[PDB]
């Protein structure tokens, strides 16, 4: 598909997140090169968002709410569930696979 | 000091770029890490920008007037003349010292 998980860590297995969760995750992307593109990791700020309601791209919301809470993966996501052909300049060219490392912290008031 | 070169392959060693000259370049650049955040190079569109004037970070306002036409050399710029504290956000985090693979193309009218 667009977009997928390899499991690397396993999550409780129970909660997972469902749409207008909100969802607070550590990441860290690449590109298919090898290139760092953004890490929230290394901001020490964890990134908080709403999920189903689309203020992600569409490869995150549909491939978070796959994981349960505490799970370590891995999405793979086409530029097509990406940032398609136009892409977010100079960081991330266009049409550009993406690979981000994800680690789910929290759904909505869970921990 | 603030930027360094390292002339990778000899201009014509003759024409250097003077401050409020038009210069075309092909440049990639890469953080600290080998992460590459921007590269025309790649693009194959070859940026051009007035030198002197603080169009593009200092460290190239300084840097591609000591390359002559047609050298290749690698800039090797603090962040203190590139992004600084703030950085650019996505690509280029705060604080990053930054490797600038440069070709001067052309001065000008001259190639």
């Amino acid at each position: 598909m667009g977009v997928t998980k390899e499991l690397k860590s396993p999550g409780n297995g129970v909660d997972f997140p469902k749409k207008g969760d909100f969802v607070t995750i550590h990441y860290t992307g690449r590109l298919t090169d090898g290139s760092k593109f953004d890490s929230s990791v290394d901001r020490n700020e964890p990134f908080q968002t709403q999920i189903g309601t689309g203020r992600v791209i569409k490869g995150w919301d549909e491939g978070v709410p796959q994981m349960s809470l505490g799970e370590k993966a891995v999405l793979t996501i086409t530029p097509d569930y990406g940032y398609g052909a136009r892409g977010f300049p100079p960081c991330i060219p266009g049409n550009s696979t993406l690979i981000f490392e994800v680690e789910l912290l929290g759904i909505n008031n869970k921990r």
